[PDB]
């Protein structure tokens, strides 16, 4: 077992990590900006150094500052945690030549689903389905372009190969706007990604977003834990996710699941992973991986009984996954809510100091955060404070005791999004269950 890890991200997800660390008796070292002195995790860790001032370019980003805590500590490996660094196949790459482990894939792993044609090629490859596409680079040439968009059938989507979260992608839904959204989009992921490749894919129309969850040691085995909805959402951001997906059949989830396992074993792929899929007409189709553990894996978790992120560290360790696949049994339902300092009426991070903090119990009740009474929500990161995962033995008893906790939650001093997850949560549409990407943003229009 690794004796000491840096955990080089901040919030609740190095709150998780240190949490994990310590049930497995690892020394934890606690890296953060001058604004993060407070961090509970901060509070909790066996170490602590502050590797730079509160913006994250010269802190979380600040890669030979991560490193050299690292060195200065005697810490064997790094856990990146979600956002930040944790698809840097640079740094990935840097900390194994830097003689630490990275606890996540190969850098080369990370930097083939880091790139997307790349990705699809390798997953439709290795028998995973995917959407409908041009199989490749998109050209200059117009003529060949649309020959592909006819091909593939309108309305379709322009994406940049090296992007991620909706960011310059445009629907196309007739000839005459193709050259032009082909040529923003280009020019987009040109000066955001330095890259600008762009492919086409098949536009569905509305999909849910269903994602597959694997594990993958060093020994060859790899396997995989069911999925999750994360259809709830606004403006690429999720807001609700739940596991397993309302609507899916084991026989759906053994065709699916067995597929991703498949290509984890294909590509050599190591640690925690997270396959992405639209949903539609009873249909998979597989649109980009997540290398890293992600916000929402406590649902997965709650279902199946498994400690993802203590399979992050044995596995990185050298040690085989602790259960087999014929061992997964998905069990119950879970729910989970992402709590954002946020204003209601514009969503833009509403930051401040938190000055009376309740926290929720209760059977099935599980509340991820590092907030407390006090503390400060800083300007400089990301909105989301917390997440509320209420499991219950049906989706129904999950979604009750959901509604029980938020409304035991107080978080006073700063706006938040709880009494829109409650909203959500009292909603017909989510309470049938299978609403789609859009329902959200439309329900709010309305
Ligand atoms: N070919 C498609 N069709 C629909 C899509 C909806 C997408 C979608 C829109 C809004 C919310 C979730 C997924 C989506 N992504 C955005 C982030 C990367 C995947 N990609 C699509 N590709
Ligand atoms: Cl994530």
């Amino acid at each position: 077992m690794l004796d000491k890890i840096v955990i080089a991200n901040r919030g609740e997800i190095a709150l998780r990590i240190l949490r994990a660390c310590k049930e497995l008796g690892i020394k934890t070292v606690a890296v953060h900006s001058s604004a993060d002195r407070d961090l509970k995790h901060v509070l909790l860790a066996d170490e602590t150094v502050c590797i730079g001032p509160a913006p994250s370019v010269k802190s979380y980003l600040n890669i030979p500052a991560i490193i050299s805590a690292a060195e200065i500590t005697g810490a064997v490996a790094i856990h990146p945690g979600y956002g930040f660094l944790s698809e840097n196949a640079n740094f990935a790459e840097q900390v194994e030549r830097s003689g630490f482990i990275f606890i996540g894939p190969k850098a080369e792993t990370i930097r083939l689903m880091g790139d997307k044609v790349s990705a699809i090629a390798a997953m439709k490859k290795a028998g995973v389905p995917c959407v409908p596409g041009s199989d490749g680079p998109l050209g200059d040439d117009m003529d060949k372009n649309r020959a592909i968009a006819k091909r593939i059938g309108y309305p379709v989507i322009i994406k940049a190969s090296g992007g991620g979260g909706g960011r310059g992608m445009r629907v196309v839904r007739g000839d005459a706007e193709l050259a032009q959204s082909i040529s923003m989009t280009r020019a987009e992921a040109k000066a955001a990604f330095s890259n600008d490749m762009v492919y086409m894919e098949k536009y569905l129309e509305n999909p849910r977003h269903v994602e597959i969850q694997v594990l993958a040691d060093g020994q060859g085995n790899a396997i995989y834990l069911a999925e999750r909805d994360c259809s709830m959402q606004r403006r690429h951001q999720k807001v609700v996710e739940e596991a397993p997906a309302p609507g899916i059949t084991p026989e759906l989830r053994r065709y699916i699941g067995e597929r991703c396992a498949k290509a984890c074993v294909d590509i050599g792929y190591r640690g925690a992973g997270t396959f992405e899929f639209l949903f539609e007409n009873g249909e998979f189709y597989f649109i980009e991986m997540n290398t890293r553990i992600q916000v929402e894996h406590p649902v997965t978790e709650m279902i199946t009984g498994v400690d993802l992120i203590k399979e992050q560290l044995r596995i990185a360790a050298g040690q085989p996954l602790s259960i087999k696949q014929e061992e997964v049994h998905v069990r119950g339902h879970a729910v989970e809510c992402r709590i954002n300092a946020e204003d209601p009426n514009t969503f833009l991070p509403s930051p401040g100091k938190i000055t009376r903090f309740h926290a929720p119990g209760g059977f099935g009740v599980r509340w991820e955060s590092h907030i407390y009474a006090g503390y400060t929500v800083p300007p400089y990161y990301d909105s989301m404070i917390g997440k509320l995962i209420c499991y219950g033995e049906n989706r129904d008893v999950a979604i009750a005791r959901m509604k029980n906790a938020l409304q035991e939650l107080i978080i006073d001093g700063i706006k938040t999004n709880v009494d829109l997850q409650i909203r959500i949560m009292n909603d017909e549409n989510f309470q049938h269950g299978g609403t789609n990407i859009h329902y959200l943003e439309k329900k709010l229009g309305l």
